[PDB]
């Protein structure tokens, strides 16, 4: 029966409890001890999908060509993806999922899918008036965090 | 205009963004550099109100006087904190803050209030009604981090 600061101030603390060390809240049991960061974890969902470049990885994930570089350079030399050139065209290196990485990917992948489907479930107990209060509480917190 | 899942996901996003190596979510401009653990600068707190000993400290912070220790230790180290012994009785060791630490108890201090200032303020935007889907939004997704 606290008062809503203090309910969101308990709420926030239990994020980063949480947390940990991760900087991804990821709901789901958790085997791989593969430590990753989310950008290089996104990097291995992505690849699970599809053989890809640094072109088509920074494009998908709203990150800069740099930004992939670093992660990439990361994932291989954890050997957790091989490079490859495109047999059509010499100058198009290719990245993807080592068979080390393939469970890697899909258990972080199942993470999101864990998580997001855990959200929508709890977001589908309220009323459409219900998540619009949510919506904007979250709005407007979010914006005190930016 | 997302669905309340990813918004969810962006605001505990936005979080983790926000938090980046700290455990703590603290608004306020932040102006010290004394890296602390969070239980560290709740000591630190509490000594800027009350020269204190180990007991009341674990006590008042509800941790265990282990923990206490421990932290206390880390202050001491950094001369944030000073044992002194209880004129009136021998066995009693009090902390209080050195100088030093005056202002990071301060300072910490007011970033908890600023914090849990502006979410009351955000709190108070919302009827009743609002508060308590909120709250029982926040209670449902609180339990899903536990
Ligand atoms: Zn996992
Ligand atoms: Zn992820
Ligand atoms: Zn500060
Ligand atoms: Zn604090």
């Amino acid at each position: 029966g606290m008062s809503l600061a203090n309910q969101i101030d308990q709420f926030l603390g239990t994020i980063m409890q949480f947390a940990e060390n991760k900087h991804e809240i990821l709901l789901g049991k958790c085997e791989s001890d593969v430590k990753l960061t989310s950008t290089q974890a996104h990097i291995l969902m992505l690849l699970a999908e599809q053989i890809s470049t640094n072109a088509k990885i920074a494009e998908k994930l709203k990150i800069s060509p740099a930004a992939v570089t670093k992660a990439l350079k990361k994932l291989q030399e954890q050997e957790l993806i091989k490079s490859s050139r495109a047999t059509n065209d010499e100058r198009v290196v290719l990245w993807s999922l080592t068979e080390k990485a393939v469970p890697v990917a899909k258990e972080h992948a199942t993470h999101h899918e864990k998580t997001l489907s855990t959200y929508q479930e709890l977001g589908n107990k309220f009323t459409d008036e219900e998540q619009e209060v949510i919506s904007k509480f979250l709005s407007a917190l979010t914006e005190e965090f930016q």
